[PDB]
């Protein structure tokens, strides 16, 4: 086998693409493909190379190597995925940094190497800040070049800014993180005034607060997105901030609902109806400078939703905790948004786990990335480590090197297949069924203890996505308690799929098998009736029908 890397996480139309292999195989080729054709073959020869891949923008392809055997069976070495993309928003695949102190070059490089490996083409650095209230150390004239963070953790400007320079070498974007809202109790009370707070009463007496304890060097104080004067002082301070770091954008952040709170004229603060006008506000005073906003459990989604924003993120809590309930945050953000943006999701994996050190639960974290992905979604896990809770820093959980590799492959898969996943499209009932009994499938909302089939037509090609939950043991997404089965392998299974029209093509791909590599299906058609066989299923495997 091979390990296969590109040099960046995503190109441009027109840019050229470089490979690295770490060995050679004879009797071998490279295979490029789009959604399943081939599209160039070549020898594989030197260890590194170049292809240009074709103009057309926001496409998805897989290069694949195969050596040849002299019956004429291929083995498959390696895969990797790529991503022609202008812009990150079509397909976002969001990562994150969340150390910023005293970090050699050749750390961040390594760093941003394997966020680039897993095709990573945006990060949001977390918890860079200066302060909430103040994210830039310093002035514009005179930077602070070290500053202690609201952890009183010691943050390099010089990692900072050298940071986002190794992001933008594999062109990636650079978020810097903030509050819409925050302060804390260093503020210059010169600059904010008690009439911009939000209070937990009807007579500006308490503030409301995010309550920290220990290392945190202060509670976080509210201001309403919806005043202007805070909307001005904040549009300055991002101003302050861009021209000192070349950050492309503001990953802003919110606490979610606050439920009894008031301005300081006694009046409702309504936050969620705040956040529309801030958004315009932050946009315009950085016209050229990208926005995402964080929905905490839906919380401002529905009124955001057309505002100024790359994609949609949501935050997932409590109900939310059912596989069902992940897609149902996808269905309703395509909604409200009229169909003009994807999502990405805060879904943080094995979280009462994470309470303490150990290693994530390789299946739960598998499973609920075929969930999230199958549905085109996109889940925000990926940074210096994989997050098991909503403060990135926590590093509590460790992925095992199966984890890793496997979840390049979903990674991989994610994005060679990107237009089929999230690229338009309906979503259809499958008329799909065992032919051998080797599996026992249900449709979606998933059944515990069967294959979960879900259909897409997109184009002319019918999807289906089987998703296993053949040894579920919860529906519940998260694994907090790393509980979740490693799925048995189920092979050559046949299926008959019930399909109206003449199929001319078959076939299947799996990031669980082959690399995801596509493999044409075999099949027999008897009136309506079309019979075939997959070869594997773990996790996850998509059949498709052109
Ligand atoms: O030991 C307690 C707790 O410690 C970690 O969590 C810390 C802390 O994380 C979040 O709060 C910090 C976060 O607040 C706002 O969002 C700011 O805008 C950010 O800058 C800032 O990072 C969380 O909301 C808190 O409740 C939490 O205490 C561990 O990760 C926890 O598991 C652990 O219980
Ligand atoms: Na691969
Ligand atoms: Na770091
Ligand atoms: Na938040």
């Amino acid at each position: 086998k091979i390990t296969l890397k590109t040099d960046k996480a995503s190109y441009k139309p027109g840019e050229t693409v470089n490979f690295t292999a770490d060995k050679v195989f004879n009797s071998s080729l490279i295979r490029y493909t789009h959604l399943g054709k081939v599209i160039k073959e070549e020898t594989f020869s030197g260890t590194s190379w170049s292809w240009l891949p074709p103009s057309d923008d926001f496409q998805g392809y897989m290069v694949a190597i195969y050596q040849t055997n002299t019956d004429g069976t291929q083995t498959i070495l390696g895969t990797v995925g790529i991503d022609v993309s202008s812009d990150w928003a079509k397909f976002p695949r969001y990562g994150f940094l969340s150390e910023f102190g005293n970090i050699s070059e050749s750390d961040r490089a390594a760093v941003i190497d394997n966020l680039k490996d897993y095709h990573i083409n945006g990060i949001q650095f977390y918890d860079w800040q200066y302060r909430q209230h103040q994210p830039l150390a310093g002035t514009v004239s005179n930077p602070m070049p070290v500053w202690n963070d609201i952890i009183n953790r010691e943050v390099y400007g010089s990692t900072v800014s050298g940071y986002i320079a190794q992001a933008h070498s594999k062109n990636m974007k650079a978020m810097f993180y903030n509050l819409a809202y925050g302060v804390l109790n260093d503020y210059d009370p010169n600059l904010i005034k008690q009439q911009q707070f939000v209070y937990k009463d009807a007579n500006h007496n308490d503030k409301d607060k995010h309550e920290l304890g220990w290392p945190f060097i202060s509670n976080i104080y509210i201001t309403d997105p919806a005043n202007t004067a805070w909307q001005n002082y904040l549009a300055q301070k991002n101003d302050d901030v861009y021209k000192v770091y070349d950050f492309d954008g503001f990953h802003i952040d919110q606490l979610g609902d606050r439920g009894n709170v008031f301005r300081y004229d006694g009046t409702n603060a309504d936050l969620k109806n705040a956040f529309p006008s801030f958004i315009s506000a932050m946009k315009s005073a950085n016209t050229n400078k990208k926005l995402v906003m964080n929905a905490v459990n839906q919380y401002g989604q529905k009124e955001i939703a057309g505002k100024e924003l790359d994609f949609l993120y949501t935050e997932v809590w409590s109900p939310n905790e059912g596989f069902k309930d992940l897609t149902q945050v996808l269905t309703d953000n395509a909604a409200y948004s009229n169909n003009s943006k994807n999502t990405v999701l805060a879904a943080y994996m094995n979280y009462n786990k994470a309470n303490n050190q150990g290693m994530f639960n390789t299946p739960g974290v598998l499973l609920t990335d075929a969930v999230i992905f199958a549905f085109g979604g996109s889940h925000l896990e990926l940074g210096e480590h994989m997050l098991g809770k909503e403060y990135f820093p926590n590093k509590n959980l460790s992925m095992s090197a199966e984890l890793k590799s496997s979840l390049l492959e979903y990674y991989d898969f994610m994005t060679a297949y990107q237009n089929l996943l999230r690229d338009g499209g309906t979503y259809t009932n499958p008329t799909i069924a065992t032919g051998d009994g080797k599996l026992n499938l249900g449709s979606w909302p998933p059944t515990m203890g069967k294959v979960a089939a879900v259909g897409k037509q997109v184009g002319s090609r019918e999807i289906i996505h089987l998703l296993n939950f053949t040894n579920a043991n919860s529906l519940n997404w998260r694994d907090t308690d790393g509980t979740q089965n490693v799925p048995d392998l189920i092979k050559q299974a046949m299926l008959n799929l019930n399909h109206s029209g003449k199929v001319t093509k078959i076939w299947y791909a799996s990031p669980d098998y082959n690399g995801g590599a596509a493999v044409e299906l075999s099949f027999s058609q008897n009136g309506e009736k079309v019979n075939f066989k997959v070869p594997v299923l773990q996790y996850w495997a998509m059949i498709v029908v052109e």
